[PDB]
């Protein structure tokens, strides 16, 4: 499962543990219980609040995704992440350059092509001046500093699905950048292919956000 | 799917795993934009991973496990924070007639007034009368949360835990100890033998550059 | 600051870092940044769910209570915890003993000031037992395991704000078990006294839960 | 209590809770004597015994490279808040090393042209950011084309066990420079606040290489 999330970007699903009925085995212990009914078991969990039977479903998902997106990201503590490192490896020419639909709905003085252009313009030179520094011998970690924050990173992200849900409301929502929103919906995806039935109890009884609602999958 | 019986009623059940060693394999090696590779290289890097402290990457791996053990052990396992945890509630059901009785030779090496036999007699009284008074409690419609509080601490509950394998060395580190009590240090053991079997590499790297305890 | 909650147990505050200011200044190193300029937004981030600027704001308690009620407590995992240890000192001969007001609208078989009765006198020979044994040779962490769950621990609680509204949400609610609802209401009543913006704004758009609205 | 770091930025203590007292009586439930307070200390600290430590917190606001912010960040066990790129106009500072940056790496270049050609991309991206903000272009997408040296500031709440691993990882050799200039800066205040505790650390905890070399 790999989904392409803007020019060069992407979110794909590298293993997951459990599925919705690890979260009914969980919850039933509090009755000294086991495994129609576990459905309904999720509804009631979800709409009381019993979010801790979600912990012990998890996933582990390899992103693609600009620095300024990872930034953000990254500020979801309750999850485990391994980015590629600037300071290790040879960083390629790959950045995240807008269309000029994304200017859609702004006035701007120049045309939104042109926007397009001079973003391209400063990673262009911004790359070269990095090559440069490198090839003259300018230890990699120093070298990276004048790349752009549209630069794509790597990294691996296990979560359980109660963070997962924590990022979603937050991240699948109108008042994150719309860039991070198109990333959360490639996870939200995912995340209803594998727990169908948390994720219907999901959006009709905890989620806060406002896109999952109009957005299929 | 295992099953490893601690105490005389306990027992630590291993109910499912999300990755393996080379998890953490992967995790690290995308720092250097790479990927797998050989047996003796993948493993070479766990090793170093483990040598140097980099520890993020065993996050990757987490267990499911169902543990069967008294209020006391579970009391003081619940204190590692990083995990998820689901247990038996005695304000919603009715609790079973099921106590750890310490066997005469936990006391073996302390010299005791009575014989170990008769703590192991005494104990099993005070648990019975307790229990009988709950049982009394219960019956005559006193609320189960309420009726509860007269239990003992060998009580038995359950619960289900889910932890990643970086937190799960760190519990090895502080209850795979001496230092530990006894009781505790069973499910250790228990729990280092499935970690053991579903990461070898990890574990043995573990065992060799990092474990800092002493029973392992 | 002390307040006594059942027949022997606290909550007495230790310490406190900040205040509700603690919580606006966090929050302003957003956009580079007066009382009624303030409060509003505090007011603001707790209306919209800007949560993170709270834990800049930290308490740390001195908490007596039975370990039935600490063992909800400590499922709390975002704060610090130290508790008294039962293997390495003998425990003092305290038990919480309910009084017959906690039967109050339950048709029991035995009167109420008789179900007291019956968990005193389990205490009393649990807890001789106990003493038995240790005199006996006994070791203290196997002793111990003879004593029921209404055994007074203590412990010191460092949490930040966020943390602690995510406990009275859990915790000072009527679904939540009455004894520990009396410490919530205790630890409510701190928090009020320390950041009283923070608590008012709590309240009104943030508190899930239904008896800090009552009370 | 403000510390300079690098070219531009800073580390400022906002807040402080306890001092090393405050894990003493953490550890003994309590609540003096420097002889048994200071002991217990490193017989925490030198049995394991951390987490008394949490019970000290501190609250720092930090002014530094993105690049740095980031590695920063990646220390999940505190809290932050930080200016925002999307909502606020960002300030024209960036970090430019020096040429004494590059002393000892040979460099087919003098390293003071390697800082020309640093500053000179960084004026050229925050100009052509200014213009996008000029003609309607949105903060968010705007700022995208700015250098990962550019200057951020943050408030740093942690309590004194979470420092600790931090100086452990980052007052090192292996971290990157910039940031061990930081850490450098917090070992300060830490020492300043916790006298007994940072001593005990480093004396029977610390895992770098730098402060046990350089002074405070
Ligand atoms: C021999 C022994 C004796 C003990 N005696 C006592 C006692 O007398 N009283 C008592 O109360 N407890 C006692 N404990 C419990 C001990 O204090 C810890 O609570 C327990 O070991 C859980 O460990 P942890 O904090 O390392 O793990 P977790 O809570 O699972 O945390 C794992 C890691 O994340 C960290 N971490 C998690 N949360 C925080 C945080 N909020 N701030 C900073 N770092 C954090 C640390 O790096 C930690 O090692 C004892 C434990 C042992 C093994
Ligand atoms: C009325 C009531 C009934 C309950 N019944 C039961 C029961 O039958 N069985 C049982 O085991 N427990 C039960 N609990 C305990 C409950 O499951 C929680 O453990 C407890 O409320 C502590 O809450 P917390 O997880 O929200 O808080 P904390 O552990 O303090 O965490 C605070 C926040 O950080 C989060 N978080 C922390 N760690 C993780 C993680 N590892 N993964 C994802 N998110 C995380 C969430 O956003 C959370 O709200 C009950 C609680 C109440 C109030
Ligand atoms: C020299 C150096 C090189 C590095 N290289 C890379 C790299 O190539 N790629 C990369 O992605 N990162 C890299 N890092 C970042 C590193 O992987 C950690 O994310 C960083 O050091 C933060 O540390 P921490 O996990 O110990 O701390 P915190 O996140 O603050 O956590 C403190 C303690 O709580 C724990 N803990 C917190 N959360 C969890 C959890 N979810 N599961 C288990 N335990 C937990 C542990 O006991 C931990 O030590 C590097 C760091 C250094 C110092
Ligand atoms: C629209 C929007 C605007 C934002 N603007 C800013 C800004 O201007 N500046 C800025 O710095 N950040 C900003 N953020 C980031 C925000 O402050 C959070 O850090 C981010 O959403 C990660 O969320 P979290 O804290 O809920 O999640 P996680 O860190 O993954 O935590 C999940 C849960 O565990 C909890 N938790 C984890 N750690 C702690 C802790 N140490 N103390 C108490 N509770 C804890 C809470 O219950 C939490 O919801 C913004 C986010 C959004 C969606
Ligand atoms: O929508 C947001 N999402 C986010 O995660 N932040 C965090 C990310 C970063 O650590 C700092 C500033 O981010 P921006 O430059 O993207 O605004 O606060 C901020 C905003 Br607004
Ligand atoms: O070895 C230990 N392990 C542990 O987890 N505690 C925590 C458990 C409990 O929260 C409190 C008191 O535990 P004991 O009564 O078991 O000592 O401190 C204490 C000791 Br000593
Ligand atoms: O209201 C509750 N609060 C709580 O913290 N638990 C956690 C406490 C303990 O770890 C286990 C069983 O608790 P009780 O016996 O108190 O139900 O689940 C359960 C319930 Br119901
Ligand atoms: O020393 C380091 N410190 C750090 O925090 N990282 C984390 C920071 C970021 O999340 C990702 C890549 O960092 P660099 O580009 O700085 O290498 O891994 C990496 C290295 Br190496």
């Amino acid at each position: 499962m790999k989904i392409d999330i803007l020019d060069k970007g992407f979110v794909e699903l590298v293993d997951v543990m459990g599925n919705d009925l690890s979260a009914v085995r969980a919850a039933r212990v509090s009755f000294d219980m086991g495994l129609e009914r576990d459905r309904h078991l999720i509804e009631y969990l979800m709409k009381h609040g019993h979010e801790t039977p979600f912990e012990h479903i998890v996933f582990t998902f390899h992103v693609k995704a600009p620095i300024f997106v990872a930034r953000q990201w990254f500020r979801h503590r309750i999850a485990s992440y391994n980015e590629l490192s600037g300071r290790y490896s040879k960083l390629s020419y790959e950045f995240y350059i807008p269309s000029p639909e994304r200017l859609e709905g702004y006035k701007t003085t120049i045309p939104p092509e042109r926007v397009t252009e001079k973003i391209s313009e400063i990673v262009d030179k911004a790359y070269r001046t990095y090559l440069e520094l490198i090839e003259s011998g300018v230890p990699r970690e120093v070298a990276r500093i004048v790349l752009p924050l549209n630069l794509y990173t790597r990294f691996f992200w296990t979560v359980n699905a109660r963070s997962l849900m924590n990022f979603l409301n937050l991240r699948a929502d109108s008042h994150a950048q719309w860039e991070i929103q198109q990333y959360a919906l490639a996870i939200a995806r995912i995340f209803k292919e594998k727990c169908p039935w948390t994720f219907e109890a999901f959006l009709k009884y905890a989620y806060k956000g406002d896109i999952l609602k109009e957005v299929q999958v």
